[PDB]
């Protein structure tokens, strides 16, 4: 009885390492049918990843109909507007996660496993690990690399201390040094002139339902915000053509500098108030900058979902 | 920081079990600084279970507000109309629970813990025992009611295989036959002389949002069917009094026999189509027998979930 298992749209690192890795452990240990597979193309930084350690990047699926199965395993999101195309005439059998909940039910009794750490892989880990499970140096790469992507190599204000030894063990199995590893993948992130302003805010993007708007937020890797602050034009002119065919109500952009933990931001949309609510800012050119700030999850969804309701 | 720990609404056996069992845990294990209490008074077989073991039944909380607590760790529940009064303005820490998921959400994200098994007890003894805490006698007691509670002594559909090691080590560590413990305190909640017809539909209910409609969903222990459908008349008088004043759409009751494993359902309300859709029955004077239904939480619920939604 065959099950799918992938990470959200706008794939990422962590997003295939957690989701491959499971449907992995999930056949060695409980002998369950899982193939894993995923909902893009991967983006520059895993494309690094999964060329560094040679392993085949996950065969892009329509719907589960499409691969004429009925029962699916998330890692990495919850939220039925982030997933699979036909979510809703499907069985969710599981859950690895570790975001905030939304927009996500069920007809029966469920597996969810979510902690709330700096990636959905740590978890993974730790559970192949509950389950005495060796690790493949390969997957311990994969894992890895989910850990540095969504925490910056350790610094995001979503590192929990959990993470660390998480950090050593996994690292030692790849057989790569932490420190020299984690700069250069985070390099391949960054380079964003293989990329025109229509893709660029949309390599990592997710949908968000405020209180009856549809907000969706989106974020790039630099080393240079004026990098992008130099397309501001053309980027605009993307994000326009967004809001209108998608049927967004605003949209966001962080424009973070991983070197030195800063995010520009830049957004337009009927609900301007709200933002800068969320942010205590002023938007001059429709931007603004945000001292300190890496994460998505923990620095920005919160404040939306709050001055959205207030 | 406190942190209140709690079962659902009407709470039971496996309910206040669970609940307390782990706001012991959560203190050994992680020096949090958890205290279990509950939204109401113990039924007549969990006051058993209470009195056997030689626990105090823990106090009845209005809203975290009222104890100064932001807060809270749920167990056997997560659906916020089934929970504390005040779970809008609460941060959810921690869910472990063993049902479908509906009406949930967070702004952060949380620790979770939901596996598909006969209770929500049998996931915390589990959780006690991959962090190395030994379990007292007289938690081991409660959790092992929980179990058996819930299951009707591991014979219900929903007990998994997993239960079964659970049951035997539980017994053990509580000193009495599992065999043997199991029929006096089950026997203890068929006890429904001591209830008016008005406390008898609220023993064991919870509310359910199908599709824009309250649906309230009632179960009774009997060890016979035409004791309860002998008092027929007040058992309808108070139902309808249910119906007009806390606006339900409409009320469903199921009469199980605990020792042949049957239920008679009982149903008035404006969906009546609704209900016979999802049971493939017909009400001869508002009710119907229902031939090996034990559980709520697999043979109602989701039939009612779809049947709603047809
Ligand atoms: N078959 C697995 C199911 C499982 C456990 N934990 C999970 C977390 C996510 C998804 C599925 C699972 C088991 O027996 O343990
Ligand atoms: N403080 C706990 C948190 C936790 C783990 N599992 C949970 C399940 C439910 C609620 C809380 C938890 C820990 O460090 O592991
Ligand atoms: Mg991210
Ligand atoms: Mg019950
Ligand atoms: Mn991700
Ligand atoms: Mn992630
Ligand atoms: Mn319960
Ligand atoms: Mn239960």
């Amino acid at each position: 009885s065959k099950i799918l298992v992938f990470g959200h749209q706008n794939p990422d690192s962590d997003a295939i390492g957690s989701s491959v890795a499971f449907a992995y452990l999930a056949k060695e240990a409980w002998g369950l049918d899982t193939e894993a597979v995923a909902l893009g193309t991967p983006n520059e930084e895993t494309a690094y990843v999964l060329d560094y350690f040679g392993v085949q990047a996950p065969r892009v699926v329509e719907s589960a109909k499409a691969e004429g199965v009925e029962t699916v395993i998330l890692t990495d999101h919850n939220e039925f507007q982030q997933s699979i195309s036909d979510i809703k005439d499907v069985t969710v059998y599981g859950v690895v996660d570790h975001h905030r909940v939304a927009n996500f039910e069920t007809a029966n009794p469920l597996y969810m496993r979510l902690e709330p750490v700096g990636s959905a892989s740590s978890i993974v880990y730790r559970m192949f690990k509950e389950n005495g499970v060796s690790v493949p140096k390969e997957l311990a790469g994969l894992l890895l690399s989910g850990l540095i992507s969504d925490t910056l190599l350790l610094k995001s204000p979503t590192t929990h201390a959990s993470d660390i030894p998480v950090a050593k063990e996994l690292a030692e199995l790849a057989g790569v040094n932490l420190e020299e590893y984690g700069l250069e993948m985070l390099k391949a992130g960054t380079n964003l002139s293989s990329k025109t302003a229509a893709e660029l805010i949309d390599i990592d993007a997710k949908t968000f339902e405020l209180n009856g708007e549809a907000v969706r937020v989106a974020q790039v890797n630099t080393v240079d915000i004026n990098d992008i602050l130099a397309r501001q034009e053309e980027i605009e002119v993307a994000i326009q053509e967004a809001i209108v065919t998608e049927g967004y109500s605003d949209f966001v952009l962080m424009i973070t500098d991983i070197v030195n933990s800063n995010s520009e931001i830049l957004a337009l949309g009927s609900n301007m108030a709200k933002v800068e609510a969320a942010f205590e800012f002023t938007l001059e050119n429709n931007h603004a900058f945000l001292a300190g700030a890496v994460s998505r999850k923990k620095q920005v969804v919160p404040q939306l979902t709050e001055s959205y309701n207030a």
